[PDB]
């Protein structure tokens, strides 16, 4: 209760408190739309394409962010493309059919890059002056499982080349060029990708299809349209609660945190799934600061306790301000309930508070670690750390909307999936490495790099280059995660592959860009959320 917080405050104000549609611009848009998406399915739909066509094809319709109207024809063709084991080989095709069925869960051998390689198993350097050929292959070597060693150097061999090549090339190659080389497709937040393919690369191409363009850019603006209506509401919902005055030890975030719920699933028939996402990790982002900047040692006791409790009951137990959490966090959960009792899937909120519960007994433990001083082995910190990610818990908590989502799913989800582990450990290592300095200076001691030097006797950068590995262990898993046959619907793994994406997005270039949000986060927000397209 006496720590003094640097949290900067909210960047926004009130900007997006107010939206009001523009119901004939938005039934114009929708309307033009209808048309441009048939002229497109039959795009997809035409016959006898060489293989090449097909796959640029599906890769603009797929950046250009328009796929997720297409998913049966993009699956159909790439079914078939899978199953034919093709006779298009230059690099360029093969990268992208690589990469494409990749992502798509089709386990397409990476026999097909041997062609590319010497007899050393190094990539055939002649083809350093093929530089579509070298950007496919970059973008490909990001979707690697363990399986995949063949492709160990794709990424040193594409980087480095398209390095040298890049400052000479024509525009707007260049700028896409620069921009994978400062962040690869598979690893983006869709929106964020999209909306610069859009407009700063298609826009300019000059070959670019112009039904494809006007189709990519009316739904964005469309689409985003909707995401004001959702982010104004749950400004209200935000502000009606006002723990900007009243818990003001906590970050203000909000904006961020619907930035985070978008980057989890953007698509229409998900509004009601971002829109309870974001409220739970609002609500959870309170709580971690509670802990970690401002109450005591005491008072977090009682905390955990009343949360594992879980009645209003223990209100009086908590001192006045956590009873403020405590209810709201509380009547949040009765409010989905409620939101859920229409369709009968109300059941299910309780996995969600499981894992709450979860969240808050390893918060607990952190706490009780740093008055000790204690500096656990990396197992025994990692046994604790994985959950306070609060990654467990908003991949549970980002099923809560989705319609389809059934019993088995979350019993799925419950046991810690391979792939959702994945996503914990990226989450959990990045955000260690980039709040490393800060916590240090800050007076701890069992900050994971610390964990990791202290256990393992090994120097700062030493402790950051393992934690690296992990993260690049994870995605290797998550990749793998993906293939067929899966063991819950695509819909499913999605939302943990993009939840590991946001964190990569986030902490660009090692900087906890949700706790400082003006470098990163407020262009990638302006952008989405603040302008549209200009058409
Ligand atoms: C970096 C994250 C963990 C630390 C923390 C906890 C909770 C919040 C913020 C910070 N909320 C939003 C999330 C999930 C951000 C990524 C997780
Ligand atoms: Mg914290
Ligand atoms: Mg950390």
């Amino acid at each position: 209760v006496r720590p003094v917080a640097d949290f900067s405050p909210s960047l926004w104000g009130d900007q997006f408190l107010s939206f009001s549609i523009k119901n004939q611009v938005a039934e114009k848009y929708a309307k033009e739309i209808e048309a441009l998406k048939e002229q497109t399915r039959n795009m997809l739909l035409a016959t006898g394409m060489k293989l090449a066509d097909t796959l640029n094809l599906i890769d603009t319709i797929e950046r250009l962010g328009i796929s997720y109207h297409f998913e049966k024809e993009i699956d159909d063709i790439l079914d078939q493309i899978y199953n034919q084991n093709s006779n298009c080989n230059d690099l360029c095709t093969s990268a992208l059919q690589f990469r494409l069925l990749r992502q798509h869960g089709f386990n397409i051998s990476p026999e097909i890059f041997s062609k590319f390689q010497d007899e050393n198993g190094k990539f055939k350097e002649s083809l350093a002056s093929d530089v579509l050929g070298l950007l496919n292959l970059y973008e490909a070597s990001h979707v690697r499982t363990h399986a995949d060693d063949i492709l160990e150097d794709a990424l040193a061999f594409s980087t480095i080349h398209l390095e040298s090549a890049a400052p000479h090339l024509k525009s707007p190659l260049r700028e896409q060029v620069t921009h994978a080389l400062e962040q690869c497709l598979h690893k983006g937040v869709p929106r964020v990708e999209t909306r610069f393919f859009i407009s700063s690369i298609y826009d300019k191409e000059q070959s670019k299809n112009n039904v494809l363009l006007r189709f990519a850019k009316l739904d964005f603006n469309l689409l985003q349209m909707l995401h004001k209506q959702e982010l104004a509401q749950v400004s209200r919902w935000w502000k009606d609660l006002d723990f900007v005055t009243t818990l003001p030890y906590a970050r203000d975030r909000v904006v961020e945190c619907y930035f985070w719920a978008l980057g989890v699933y953007f698509e229409p028939q998900y509004s009601q799934a971002r829109v309870m996402l974001v409220k739970t990790i609002s609500m959870i982002s309170i709580v971690d600061d509670t802990f970690d900047a401002y109450g005591t040692v005491k008072e977090l006791e009682a905390y955990t306790d009343a949360i594992q409790r879980w009645d209003i009951n223990e209100i009086d137990r908590l001192p006045d301000y956590m009873k403020i959490s405590y209810k709201a966090i509380l009547d949040l959960y009765k409010d989905y309930e409620k939101e859920l009792s229409s369709a009968g899937r109300s059941h299910i909120v309780c996995h969600a508070i499981e894992r709450m519960k979860e969240v808050v007994r390893n918060y607990n433990v952190e706490s009780t670690w740093f008055i000790e001083g204690y500096t656990p082995p990396v197992s025994e910190y990692l046994s604790n750390a994985l959950a306070t990610t609060t990654y467990y818990y908003l991949a549970t908590t980002s099923y809560l909307g989705m319609k389809s989502a059934t019993e088995q799913d979350f019993e799925w989800l419950s046991k810690n999936p391979k792939i959702l582990e994945a996503s914990v450990i990226i989450c959990r290592v990045i955000d260690d490495t980039a709040t490393y300095e800060v916590e240090k200076s800050r007076g701890q001691i069992a900050t994971g790099i610390e964990c990791c030097m202290r256990d393992y006797g090994i120097s700062t950068k030493e402790a950051m280059a393992k934690f690296q590995n992990m993260a690049e262990t994870a995605w290797k898993d998550i990749n793998e995660g993906l293939l067929r046959p899966t063991p819950v619907s695509t819909e499913f793994l999605t939302p943990i592959l993009n939840l590991a994406r946001i964190v990569e997005v986030t902490y660009i270039h090692n900087l906890d860009g949700y706790t400082h949000p003006e470098k990163v986060l407020k262009p990638h927000i302006i952008n989405l959320l603040v302008d549209s397209i200009k058409i």
